[PDB]
């Protein structure tokens, strides 16, 4: 899923178990691979899709789950992105309609459990644009999660930050997914 380095240092990650995340009691079940999200400094792109102010279905948050319009899946976070652009300049601005429906999801306890004060709109953020451009890097960040590609974003000032396209740790039984 989508990631934005917001304070201007590449994106990083942290890692919850039992509550907030994966279940590792042996007694119950079995110790389990713990879940992994991004920072307290960073946050996650992310639509709402029914208007309830919360990041619930699992379109919501861009990645290899959401749907192009022809309804096949995208194949990445940037291909589902990339649906959003209305002109055809390759990056997604105020120009474009669905700038003003993105949103960043920046999570106050890391569980990925959305409640609305954990949102967040792109010109609050002083954000300009996001880029569409990238390139393939694979770099491990910790605890299980992976930047598989990474672009920019532009802030108002006129400044640029990273960007990418991230895999989220979790374990294979439930994989963490946006019930
Ligand atoms: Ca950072
Ligand atoms: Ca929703
Ligand atoms: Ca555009
Ligand atoms: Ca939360």
């Amino acid at each position: 899923p989508l990631a934005l380095d917001l304070d201007g240092d590449g994106i990083e990650t942290v890692a919850t178990k039992g509550f907030s995340g994966s279940l590792f009691d042996h007694n119950r079940d079995g110790i389990r691979t713990a879940t992994g999200w991004v920072s307290a400094d960073d946050g996650l792109l992310v639509r709402d899709l029914n208007g309830n102010g919360i990041i619930d279905n699992g379109a919501e948050l861009f990645g290899d789950n959401t749907k192009l319009a022809d309804g096949s899946f995208a194949k990445h976070g940037y291909a589902a992105l990339a649906e959003l652009d209305s002109n055809g300049d390759n990056i997604i601005n105020a120009a474009d309609a669905a700038f003003q429906s993105l949103r960043v999801w920046q999570d106050l306890n890391q569980d990925g459990i959305s409640q609305a004060n954990e949102l967040r709109t792109l010109e609050e953020l002083g954000i300009q644009s996001l880029d569409l451009a990238y390139k393939d890097v694979n770099k491990n960040l910790g605890n299980g999660n992976t930047l598989a590609q990474q672009g920019s974003y532009t802030k108002t000032n006129g400044t640029t930050a990273k960007m990418g396209d991230l895999l989220l740790a979790a374990d294979n039984l439930h994989s963490r997914f946006l019930e």
